[PDB]
């Protein structure tokens, strides 16, 4: 069986399991984001974490948000990890839900792997799913799947399972996307690391662009639980 092993409902407050970024990073977070995260951005309402992001001036930054981690805390490797999700859907929009490894804080990005387990930009009817990494030449990959999502303004459930054979991408149940790391077949070694949680809300980016809909804020990204299950 799947054995729950860590949570958060959100049903009294945040988990102080979480850490929260605060400003814009380097060079927007490594991606000319055009945020600046502050804690304020996280509240909670009637058992769910909500993430407003806000057209809102500081440190010479235009919007703010929230990104969270669970980096020092809370770490794992393998298992079902998922969160319910409702998230905005404007320009410039680039909410996220993704793991970074552990080791980011010795060896670095992308060395220390990423696994994306939602990303949606802009107005798209669909989600994503991917993992970053460093292969066995030391190139930056990465190896993307996608599922159609008609309303990402609606709960959805956004999942992976992940072993020492494959990762798996689900959403609501429906496996879009599958990647091998048996072996470390195509570098993917990192995979069978300690990784840590993410959720965010940025705004603006080289992927998402940097169109945005003004008229869109405020914007709120919804989390009803997250939830890691280990075998
Ligand atoms: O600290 C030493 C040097 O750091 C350099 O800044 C780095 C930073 O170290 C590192 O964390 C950052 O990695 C990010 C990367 O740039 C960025 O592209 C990536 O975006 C994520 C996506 O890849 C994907 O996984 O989806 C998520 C969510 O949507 C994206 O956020 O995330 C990486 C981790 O945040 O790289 C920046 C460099 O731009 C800096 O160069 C140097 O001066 C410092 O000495
Ligand atoms: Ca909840």
């Amino acid at each position: 069986n799947w054995t729950l092993v860590w949570q958060d409902e959100f049903t009294n407050g945040i988990s102080s399991d979480w850490v929260f970024e605060t400003g814009n990073g380097n060079s927007g977070w490594g991606n000319n984001e055009l945020q600046y995260y502050r804690r304020e951005n996280a509240t909670v309402e009637n058992g769910n974490l909500v993430i407003t992001a806000k057209r809102e001036s500081i440190g010479g930054y235009n919007y703010t948000s929230t990104r969270m981690k669970t980096q020092g805390r809370k770490s794992w490797k393998y298992g079902k990890v998922e969160a319910r999700i409702a998230m905005p859907s404007f320009m410039g929009s680039w909410p996220a839900f993704w793991m970074l490894g552990d080791n980011i804080s010795s060896v670095g990005w992308p060395a220390c792997g990423a696994i994306d387990i939602m990303e949606h930009v802009n107005t798209e009817a669909q989600t994503h799913g991917t993992i970053h990494w460093q292969d066995h030449n030391n190139t930056y990959a990465n190896y993307s799947g996608s599922i159609p999502v008609s309303s990402v303004t609606s709960y959805h459930i956004y999942t992976i399972e992940w072993d020492a054979s494959v990762i798996k991408w689900f959403v609501d149940g429906n496996l879009y996307h599958e990647a091998s790391i048996a072996n470390g077949v195509n570098g993917t070694s990192e995979f069978h690391n300690n990784f840590f949680i993410l959720l965010n809300m940025a705004i603006g980016g080289n992927w998402p662009g940097f169109n945005i809909d003004n008229n869109a804020f405020p914007a709120r990204m919804l989390v009803d639980y997250v939830r890691v299950y280990q075998k």
